[PDB]
């Protein structure tokens, strides 16, 4: 029992990991220094709490790594206890703790306002009129959203109809015929710039004698 392992820190940070990072990245690295000789001073490294099945560290190494995925959405930030141990009786203990925030990156869809959208419209609508505004909230925090139809609107629909890419408000573009069409299902895609499959909302448009 000659001394027992002094960690270099107390508190080690690692601040602004990106919640995206790869299984095996490199979080930070550990070190307790014991100057007993021999075994007495072999530290052997462990996590005692609050890693949640996301870290681990090397027990000789000292270095901690990621050990499944991480997300800003559902913990933004972590703080683990370690122990260093000397190598021989009376298997003396050091401490500190792992401070590890995470960096929120574009991961994640995007919510509407709404279930749906509604309009009740009249022929012969004038040309700009607004009919009603889709508007979505990226889920990440991060960017704007930017509006607009899908690949499978139709062309009847398009040529009628038209949302604006910022705002999201839906306009008339064209005239709307009650003999041509008295009801339009339009599908409105949020564009957030991220990855995600697409997130869209139906737009139900009725048109009056
Ligand atoms: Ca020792
Ligand atoms: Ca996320
Ligand atoms: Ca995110
Ligand atoms: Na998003």
């Amino acid at each position: 029992n000659d001394e027992a392992p002094v960690f270099t820190q107390q508190q080690y940070n690692r601040l602004g990991l990106r919640e995206t990072a790869g299984i095996g990245t490199s979080v930070i690295v550990v070190r307790a220094t014991d100057k007993d000789t021999g075994d007495g001073g072999l530290v052997n490294y462990r996590i005692l709490s609050g890693a949640e099945g996301k870290f681990e560290i090397d027990e000789s190494t000292g270095l901690i790594v990621t050990v499944d995925y991480l997300d800003y959405e559902t913990k933004t930030s972590y703080l683990m206890n370690v122990s260093a141990t000397d190598g021989a009786p009376p298997f003396n203990q050091g401490f500190c703790s792992v401070y590890v925030t995470l960096l929120n990156e574009l991961d994640e869809a995007v919510q509407f306002s709404n279930a749906s959208y509604e309009a009740v419209i009249m022929e012969n609508l004038a040309l700009g009129t607004e009919i009603v505004r889709v508007q979505a909230y990226d889920i990440d925090n991060l960017n704007q959203i930017t509006y607009r139809f899908d690949a499978y609107t139709s062309a009847q629909a398009k040529a009628l109809f038209k949302i604006d890419a910022i705002t999201g408000v839906i306009t008339v573009k064209g005239l709307v015929d009650r003999e041509k069409g008295d009801f339009y299902t339009l599908t409105v895609v949020a564009d957030d710039g991220g990855p995600k499959v697409d997130s869209t909302v139906k737009v139900y448009i009725t048109v009056l004698d």
